[PDB]
This record gives structure tokens, sequence and C-alpha cells, in this order.
């Protein structure tokens, strides 16, 4: 909110009607000119055979106006019905103003009603034979495109409505360049009817709706993005938003997004939502519930081939598209529509912080260093857990388990606090009960990375071993009552596991990747170097924690997990065990 | 061509504009596509006009084609008669449905539920949808043309029916962690301001302490609140010893007025009649349905479960009489829960939203099966020593080293707090507190250096 | 006149009626079947151009589509049996015969009410003979069983076993794959149900050692496969409890509570397991398919010369897995396999067991 944007005193008007745009840029003095209320006031009073037509210098800088409508009915009303019909045109203009409001811009609906049912400004015509007034709401602002985006929705609520007030809204006006006649002046030089102020607003300030004045009665908002009945059937299906899958549930294509019917119905949602970009002599009959199910029955009964879901493994899909992980292309909209997406990171795709560079990106870098120091050590290890965070995006099924081995206060917890910010839901956070031990299997669904946390050091005494059982149960692609496995399993270890009963199909399922970095108090810092557990010791950081759960390094750690994928797994994904870690395999070895 | 076939069969549009007349039309026959806006509607007044209400009309009426509707005007003198409308586009049913969902009182969350604004509070119902109950409350507020036929009940589903499906894309609930919400308004933290009516509706709050906001009990002075000053110095005196106690205990007192995720868990450790109950009958009283008792099931008994499901936008939980997980027989605390219970969102619709705080109340000092640094992080402790015990056995416990003081025994306090007695002083209390210790950051610090289990650990170190 | 319409349909013969009392319709050049969502109306539009014109204009209006397809239900008397020939392929194209080669894609395959299918779309350029697949097809194939003298028995037994997965009856016997490791075992498994599409389970040890869904979802299958069996011949392990195996032989398998049984049931196994006890009945039911090929690495491939439990060494392909799951050998092992059925199983299917191959068989013996 800049000086302009928070007010503009000086005002811009013509003096007749079809000024060229060449003229107006030309600041030429026949036409345009700039005045503010006293000196328009002080014109206007000496000069009243003059017509006067206020508007703005340029739809650039000064596109916040005041919400302003022109009324026109051709007949003339007693004051009491006039009156009435004002007070219901009010609430139901308020009211819809407001819902636009609020479902595009986003803003508060009640602030929107307070400040326009609060104040607001009619004017007058002089002509009896006829009712024409302006209405001007004076303590809500808005930007010119907004307007001009909801001129569409003032249209079908003049459409609507039966008040002859409401059904005599003039939608027209709201274009560029937009002139309204200045209360007191004549529309012609020939036409003897003005318009006249009225009570209580005894101010010309209060007549004008690019007068900018915002005080604490004041809100602001705007646009934040800049056989019949079976002819339709058809051509719903033309557009392939809805499909059959296998289950015997189908998916429409609502909100850019493929939704399940398994809740509360939405094909009827589609026919109501299609039915603008349909010819209209359909879409009159479209908005009756029976005939509305009447196309909806045609087209469950002309849907026969049903069509597998989460086809492509290297897409990950998000909540307003996909994108492509060979590409760094991201799909917004029908592009998005081929890949049969069902579940996503559940957060908007935002181009703005997947540049690469990003203001928190080298600090990134460092935690990523200080979890994971790049030395010639930590080389192997280091790449291991490059590919497998990168396996986690790929929606296939894997075949190895790679386990998180490392001390106390090693990066770990963080690491799947960066994941899970990172990729959304897609990262589910799973019990102990799958490995010593189904609520906890079959939300596992669709799943791209599944995390086990703090095994009990099965080693020693009073527990229950990993029976590897288990993890050759949790590589095959198929989960049992079935369910598609595409996740990536993590566990977190600080000791090193025991299994019952080793096997030549165990050392092909197991991976390890070893922590060894200590993020240590103050305090106890000396303590922590006289340990051989550890490589490197850093100062604990204790505001790391607020920065994560606030999604601040979402987008960046997004960024280097797709990097990395582009580098290890194309063409082919594949996880590779690594059994020369854990002693327990050296036995047999 | 003077009629547009784009909207609806003139024939059709002729038989509407005759049923609006109620009195015979004249030539009727002779309205066709090329003469309905210049012909005048001469007609037999054998009964009072329908638009004018008069005996009869000195001249013909006639009809305009505008803004895809009919306007029926009288010739002559206009004000002698009522100007009239005819529309030719959209079910009647749609536009009261477009008009209901216009005034943003019914919404989806992203349960797939459906909340709506009946009496200055977001109603919520799964087994019987209110729609509908909404849309008898919300008549009033529509022209006389929408009131009418808004009455008969297969048209009060065929508007729910529309507002179901145009009810497309999302919305967020319960954003706003410092506001109270009552059934007759939201009472706000930050400042003292209470808001009724259209003003808590812009926080969606769909929870409901269950009593109504008083103005003349929420003062300061109050009939009650100078002995609930002395009821809460007795059960934690204002001593230089027991004085950190004091605002921890504070501070987890009004930790159970934000609406927001808490980062610690709270331990009421105290010997037998050291009024932990009566503090949790005191919250209970004060916040209404916001606080809730649950079972030991949730701390021992695998929790993916109603003692589970039921705290979804709870904002505090209380757990009641750990038995003695010290001694044999007993099931540890498994301190996965408390790894679990912290994190925002409770699996157990197996989504809950967590806002509860969680307060246990022991005698003993508990013990976990394990051990680790993140329980060093999450667990404070409230010691309570002062005694409210009977005449007989005074000295029995002023011999007691468990003890700091003992005070008299009062049988009548139980039975005044479950009259809500103390029910507005004490919340005033909390908010008094909460201003004090939650503004402008809410969280919570863990005490380790008290429970003795943890002495060992520190043992090591 | 919907009468007349319903008449028509049925003088059509697309929909019929079965035992378990649901109905099948002819959708797309297949006996599409479903108890959930009945699709009797989808058959009323499909077929709706089959009929005068008078009629495809009523057809159109959901409440007499509804009318016709209640008076087609009130019509059907008689069920219709269902899945009675055992030497069909039912492709989701057509189905394939086994006597001959010849595919049929129309109202040809609709005599044949085969309910289940492959699962994908046959192919004619593949079908042939020749391929460049079949080459290297049959090149693994010799490498994992040899053309030799002494894999004459070995070779020919795991070729009818192979052959017995294509007909659609009961079988009579139980073999077990028995061989060492990276024996190819799971290659073959790989290739059986690339090679047969969706007719092709796997199943875990449940069935085997327990008294359920792992017993249902097994409904007019034609291969089941249970794999790693763990050891049952040391400490530790549930024996074999053959009264199941004589459960998985008769025709009716009960677990709705009757299930037909026209799978193979086929188990891969590193040891040979241990039996509860042996009786005259269990010796009709067993056979045994061995595999002595090692496909090894180079650096162990010294170590694996020297073992008594294989016949040859050959060198891994790391990638073949990888091409398997491709299903690019997807037709030319089809086509081995009819060549083999058509080889053995006719005109009489029978599987013959060898109870001379068991050791445990050999004290009774
Ligand atoms: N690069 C860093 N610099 C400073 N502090 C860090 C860094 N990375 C992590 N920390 C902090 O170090 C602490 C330990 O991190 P955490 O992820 O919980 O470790 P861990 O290995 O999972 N622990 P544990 O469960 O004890 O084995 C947390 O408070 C982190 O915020
Ligand atoms: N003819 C062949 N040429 C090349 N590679 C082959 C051939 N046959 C099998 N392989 C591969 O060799 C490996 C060993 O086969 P595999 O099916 O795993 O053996 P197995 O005996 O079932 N193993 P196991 O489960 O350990 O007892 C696999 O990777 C096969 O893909
Ligand atoms: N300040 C006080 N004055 C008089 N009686 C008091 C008191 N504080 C508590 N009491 C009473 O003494 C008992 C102690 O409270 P209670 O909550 O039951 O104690 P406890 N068993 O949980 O330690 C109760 O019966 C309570 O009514
Ligand atoms: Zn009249």
């Amino acid at each position: 909110m800049d000086a302009a944007i928070r007010g503009n005193d000086v005002i811009f008007v013509l003096k007749t009607i079809g000024v060229p745009s060449a003229c107006r840029q030309n600041e030429d003095p026949r036409f345009v000119e700039a005045f503010k209320c006293d000196e328009l006031e002080r014109y206007i009073d000496n000069n009243p055979e003059c017509t006067l037509f206020e508007s703005l210098r340029d739809e650039e800088a000064y596109s916040i106006v005041r919400i302003f409508m022109d009324v026109d009915l051709d007949a003339c009303l007693d004051e009491i019905d006039y009156l009435t019909a004002i007070q219901d045109f009010i609430i139901e203009v308020s009211n819809c103003v407001a819902r636009f409001a609020f479902t595009e811009c986003g803003a508060i609906h009640e602030n929107v009603i307070k400040s326009m049912r609060s104040n607001f400004s009619l004017t007058k015509s002089t002509n009896r034979d006829k009712t024409s007034f302006h209405i001007i709401f004076l303590d809500t602002y808005t930007t010119m495109d907004t307007l001009i985006a909801m001129k569409r929705t003032l249209l079908e609520l003049s459409r609507s409505s039966e008040n002859p007030l409401t059904r005599s809204i003039d939608t027209a006006v709201y274009r560029r360049k937009t002139t309204l006649r200045v209360v007191g002046t004549r529309k012609n030089p020939n036409c003897d009817t003005i318009h006249v102020m009225q009570p209580p607003h005894d101010n010309i300030e209060d007549y004008l709706f690019t007068y900018v004045d915002m005080n604490n009665n004041s809100y602001y908002f705007s646009l934040q993005r800049r056989n019949k009945l079976f002819n339709i059937a058809q051509r719903i299906l033309d557009t392939n938003s809805v499909l059959l899958t296998e289950r015997g549930d189908h998916i429409v294509w609502i909100n850019n997004s493929w939704k399940f019917n398994s809740e509360e119905p939405l094909i009827t949602k589609l026919i109501l939502s299609i039915r603008h970009q349909l010819p209209k002599e359909y879409s009159s009959e479209l908005l009756c519930p029976r005939k509305r199910k009447t196309v909806e029955a045609n087209i469950r009964d002309m849907l026969v081939d049903s069509v597998e879901t989460d086809t492509y493994p290297d897409k990950l899909p998000f909540k307003n598209g996909v994108l492509d992980l060979v590409d760094g292309m991201f799909y917004s909209g029908d592009d998005a529509k081929k890949y049969t997406c069902t579940v996503s990171t559940g957060f908007k795709f935002d181009d703005t912080k997947f540049v690469e560079d990003s203001p928190e990106m080298e600090e990134l870098m460092n935690i990523i260093n200080d979890i994971q120091p790049l030395t010639d050590e930590n080389k192997k290890n280091r790449e291991l857990y490059e590919k497998t965070l990168s396996s986690c995006l790929c929606g296939a099924t894997k075949g190895c388990l790679t386990f998180f081995f490392g001390e106390t206060a090693t990066g770990k917890s963080t690491t799947k606090r960066l994941l899970k910010s990172a990729i959304g839901d897609l990262f589910v956070e799973t019990g102990q009960t799958i490995l010593t031990d189904n609520p906890f299997i079959a939300n596992m669904h669709l799943k791209r990375s599944v995390f086990c946390s703090e095994l009990p050091d099965f080693a020693c005494s009073g527990s229950k071993k990993i029976r590897s059982d288990n993890i050759k149960k949790l590589t095959e692609p198929c989960v049992i009552i079935n369910n598609r496995n595409h996740a990536t399993i993590i566990i977190d270890t600080n000791y090193k596991p025991v299994f019952d009963r080793i096997d030549n199909a165990l050392m092909r399922r197991i991976a390890v990747v070893r922590f060894r970095t200590h993020f240590s108090q103050p305090s106890g810092r000396e303590a922590a170097e006289n340990n051989d557990a550890y490589d490197k010791v850093k100062l604990l950081d204790e505001g790391l924690d607020g920065k994560i759960q606030n999604n601040r390094y979402r987008f960046a750690f997004l960024y280097l997990l797709v990097k990395w994928y582009k580098k290890y797994h194309i063409p082919i994904m594949k996880l590779y065990p690594t059994p020369e870690e854990i002693p327990d395999f050296a036995f047999y070895l």
C-alpha cells in the first residue's frame, strides 16, 4: 500500500463524450482537465451549463475506486414503494458483492457487508418520468480489474432478481476508461435532465467514485488471480471430465483436480460447474435438480470402459497441478488432467519460490552440509542418502528398505521434517506394529514415503525382533484387501537392528545410511568430542525447528530433491542394498 | 420480429402474463411476436385489477421487453398503477438457492461436512443434515416472493439440493487460537472485547463452551472474586519457596484457553487432599464443553477409539488417577503416546485437530518404559503442597513431610463450584494470566529437573 | 411398446442369467459381469443402434430404459451356467482356441461364456512363431532347463505343468519347484504371469499350514503360486498338514462358501518340506520339479562349479528381470505354452504324479 494506494485526492474530468485517447494522453485542454474537490465545486457552481465526466488518469497506478453502480428504470415509483425497492436492492447487492469478494478476493465477507451497507450515497435524476440514479459505496475500495471481473456476477444477479431497481442494473459501465456524469451537470447540452444530491450527504466529496480516502471504517480487496438432455450428456462426456475407475467408482475433474465419487456425489456438481461453457438454450434447462440427475444417470450409463488410475510413476502431483520429474516444467490445467493423479501433496505449487536461488536455499545448503557433510569420507553415505531421498518422488514400487542409523541429536528427525514439509501428505509416519506385529497398512495406499521411528533397541531383552518376513512382505508391489505400494520405507535406528532369521533374500532388501554429526548444547559441547560416534560437533540451533514447522523450506528442498532425481534415477529407478554395514550379516558372510 | 424466442416460447410468456392479469384479456388473440410491444392490452375489468387493486383502469396497460424480462406498465397516469415484472430465465428455486449461498450462511469444511449459521452460532450435524433448518431461519432475510414459497417442504428439499450442488470449494475453520467461542458469541482474549452477532461470524468457530457469556458477572470485583482469590491462595500459596510453581501453575491454567497446538504435557503431582480435582472441577465449570475427562486407555491402550476421537477441537483434556505405575501389575506410560499426543494432528475420518492442553493428575511419580531425550522437552510437573483435611486428623497431617501447610476442609465448596458459582471470576483470572504470559506468543516450557526418573539420566550427565 | 424392445433385446441374446443369481451382459466383445452396479442399462444404450429408429428414439429417456430393463429382468427365468470350456483362453478382445490357433473377435466369442479374462488385448502380429523375441526366449528356456538326455523327464514334466496352466478345469496333482537359489524359479513365475495376464495369482503360505480372503480370491483363476516355504524340515516350523493338499485338489473349494477350482497350485521352494503323515492318497497328488542351473556372478562362479546341487552355471543377466517386467516375452511364451499344451494334454488333460522323486515317501516305499 503506497501513497497512491493510500488515497488519491486529485481528480480528472472530461467535458464531453467520445474523446479519443490520443487527446487524453496529450492532455488536451478542450477535453480533459485536472481538479480537486473545492476547485470542481466552484467550477460546477460557476459554470452549470458544462458537462463533466469524472474518470481516472490511467489504470496503471490508480486502479483503486469506490464501488459504484448506475440504475436506470423507464418508470416512476411513489416514495414508499421506492424505499422498499431500494432497501431490497441494497441488501441483495451488498450480499452479492461481498460473496464475490469472499470467493475470489479472499476477503472477509462480514467486513465487506459492514463497510458497504454502513455508508452509501444516492443521487437523484430530475427526469420525473424515469427512475435514474447512481449509488456510490463510500467506504469500500476495490481495484478496477476486480470490477471488470465482477460485471458477470452482477449480470446474472440482475437477470435473476425480480426487484425493478435490481433488475435495472446497468453493468455496461464496467469497462476501461469509465466516465460517470458528475452530479449537478447535464448529460448533454441539449438535455436539461441533471442529477440531484441527496441527504444526509451534503458534500460533493461523497459523490465521486475515484476519490479515495481510506479511514478506519474502510475495507479493501482485490482480485487475486489477474433427447436434449442426452445431447448435454454427450457434450459433457466430450470434455472427458468424468471417468470410471476399476474400483467401481467415478472420478470427476473439479477445481483442476480428480476427485472420488465415494463422498457425496460430484457428477451433479460437475454438471452445474460446466453450464457456463455450454450453449445457453441448454444452460437454461440444466439448473433443475431433477433434470440434472437425469443427465447424471445418462452420464453413468454411457461410461462403460474402466480406466486404471495413477499410471505415471515419474510425475509429482500437487493440488494446483502436476510436475514432471524429467523436466522442470509444471502443468496447471488440462495438461494435468491427462495424467490421472488421485492424490497430491496438499499444497499449491509456487513457481515464485521454485526458482533455484532462493533467500533460504543457501541456509538449506548449510543445513544439509551440516547433517551430512560433503567430505571424502561422507562420499558413499552421502550419495546413498541422496538416492534414498530422491526415491520418494517416484510413484513406483520400491524394492529395498533403508535404515537411518545415527546417534542422538544427529539431525535425523529434522531430516524427516524437511521431507514431510517438502512432499506434503505424501510422507506418512507409521508405528512399529507393521514390523513387530490393520489401519496401519490400509492407509499406506498410494503413499510415496513411509517412516517408522524409535525402534526400542531390539538387541537387548524384552523386545520383539524384526522378523524379516515383514521386510519381504513390504517389498512386493501389492500389499495385502489389496493396496498399491508406492512408498519408500525408511526406519529410524539409534542402535543397529537385530533379525530372527537371516536369508539370502534379506541382503537384497536392506540399506543403511549413517549419521555422525552432533548438534550439541554449549554447556555439554565438550563432552561431545570425547566420543568416537561423532565426526563433527556443531552448536544446537533452537530457532531451526520453529522455522521448520512453518513450511519455510518447503520448496527449496523440493528443488534439491528433484535435481538429485534428475541425476540418479533417470532413466531407471532402483535402490541397491548395502549389506556390508550391518555386523549381523557378516556372520554368514 | 419484436420477440426474441431465445428465452421462452411466446405462447408460454403470454400464458404467464395472462395468469398475472386475473381479469379477462379482450384482445388476447392478436398478441404475436411482432406486435406485443405496440398494441395496448385492453382488459375487461369485471374483477378488480390485479396490479392496482382498483375497480378498473381508465386506460389499457402495455408491455415492454427489457433485460430479459417483460415490464407491465399502465398508460396515462403512471403512478396510478404498479409496475410489474415477468422474468424469463432461471428456476425460481435456483435464484433462492443462489441468494442463500450468497449470504455465506452455509459452508463446507475439509471433512466433507456442511456447517450452517443458525441462532448466532455455527451449527453442524452429520446424522441429520440441517440445511433446511437454515432455510427456514433465513427466509426472513429475503423478499416476500421468496418467503411465500420457502414454506413447502419439497421446495426446501429442492433448494437444499441446489445448495449442495453449488458449494464446491472447501473453507478452513478454527484459524483463530486466541478466541473463546460461546453459544452467543466469541470472546477475544487479546482484548476484553466480546463479539455477539454477525461479528462472531467471521471466526469460523464450530465448537463452543456451552453457556452464554454474561457481562454482569465478567467485571472484576464480583461477589465471588474475593473468596476465589482466597481459594487460589490456599491451594497455591503466594510464598517465596512455592514461587516458581505458582506461575507455572498459572501458565498451565491459561494454556487451556488458546486454540492452538500445545508443546508440553503437564503433570499435577500432589498427595491426597491437595486440591488438584478442585482445579479440575473449576476448569470444567469455567470452560464448559471445551474441557473433557478421558480414560487411561489413551496412555496405555493402543490408539488406532472414542477416547481419541472425542478430543477433536477440545481445548483441554484431563487424565485422572494413574494407578501407581511404579509398582507391579501396571502398564507404563509408553512414551510413544508422548511422541504422538503433541504432534499437531491426532490419528484415530481418522484425522482430528489437536487444540487440547493435556493435564494428568497423580499422587505417585510415574515411570515410562523408555526414557528418551524427546521426553526431556515436553513434560512439566506442578507441585501441590497444601492439605485440606478434617479437624480430627490435622496433627497426623502436620507431621508429614509431604505437606507444607494443612488447612481446615470446607464441605460446601464442591456444591458451589458444581453450581458454576466461580464460573466467571475464574475465567476472568484465566484471561488476566493469559494476557500476562501468552501475549504475543504461546509456548510451554518443560521442567526436566523435577521428575525423579530424569535424575538418573542427569546422573549419567 | 417397451415390451417389444425388451423382446428384441432378448432376441439378440446379449443378456444372460447365471446360477449365482447375477446377470452377465455382452458389452464391447466381452461377457461383462457385475453385482454392485447392474449393467443392463449400459447394454440397452449400447445396442440402441441395432433397433428400428422408432425404438432408438425412445431408448434415450432413462425412465423408459429402466422400464425396458425391468421387463428384461422379468422375462429371464432359466439360468444358463457359466465357464464350461476348459480349452479356451479368454482374452480382453476375444477368445483363443487351444485345439486350433484360431482367434475369435465378435459374436463368435460370445458362445463360450467366459467371465474371466487375461486382462490384455491379444496381438495378431506377435503370436506368429519366428519373432525376434522368441529366439532369445527359447535360449532362456534352454538355459533354465537344458534339453539334454538327463534333463528329459524333468524337462517334460516341467512342460506338462506349465501347459496345464492354460486349461480351465480342476487339476489332479500338485508339484513343487524344488531347487537351490539362483535357479530361475522367480523367473519362471514372472514369465508365466507375463504370458497369462490376469489369470495368474500369487498367494502366501497361509492356505497350506492353516485351516479367509486368501482362498476365495482364486475363483476361476488358472494359476496360483506359493513362494518361500521357510524350511519346514528344520525346527521352529509348521508342518505341511496335507489335509489342505487334499482339499485343494477336489473341484469345489470351501471358503458365498463355494468356489470353482480351475487353477493349478504350484509351490516354489528351496528345501524339501516335511509332511505330517504319509497316506496312500498323498502319493497320487505330489510331483517334483527340479532346477540345476545356477545364474551366478563371475566372482563366486567357481564356488558354484564346485557345488553338487548344480549341473550348469551361467552368467547372470541383470537386465532380464526388467525386460520380463516389461512383458516383452508376453506372446512368445504364450506360443510355447500353446505348443506344449497341444503336444501333451490333447485330447485328455490329466497330471501324473511322481512319488518316486519324493524322499519322504521312500520309507513307506
Ligand atoms: N545444522 C544444524 N545446526 C544446528 N542445529 C541443528 C542442525 N540440524 C539440526 N539441528 C538441531 O539439532 C537437534 C537434534 O536434531 P534431531 O533431528 O532431533 O536429531 P536426531 O538425530 O533425529 N535425534 P535423536 O532422536 O536424539 O536420535 C534439533 O534441536 C535440531 O533443531
Ligand atoms: N536364462 C537366464 N539368463 C540370464 N539370466 C537369467 C536366466 N534365468 C534366470 N536369470 C536371472 O538369474 C537370477 C536368478 O534367478 P532367480 O529366479 O532369482 O532364482 P531362484 O532359484 O528362484 N532364487 P531364490 O529365490 O534365491 O531361490 C535372476 O535375476 C534371473 O532374472
Ligand atoms: N481452600 C480451601 N478451603 C477449604 N476447603 C478446600 C480448599 N481447597 C480444597 N478444599 C477441599 O478439600 C478437598 C481437597 O480438594 P481435592 O481436589 O478433592 O483434593 P485432591 N484429593 O485432588 O488432592 C476437597 O474436598 C475440597 O473441597
Ligand atoms: Zn391498474
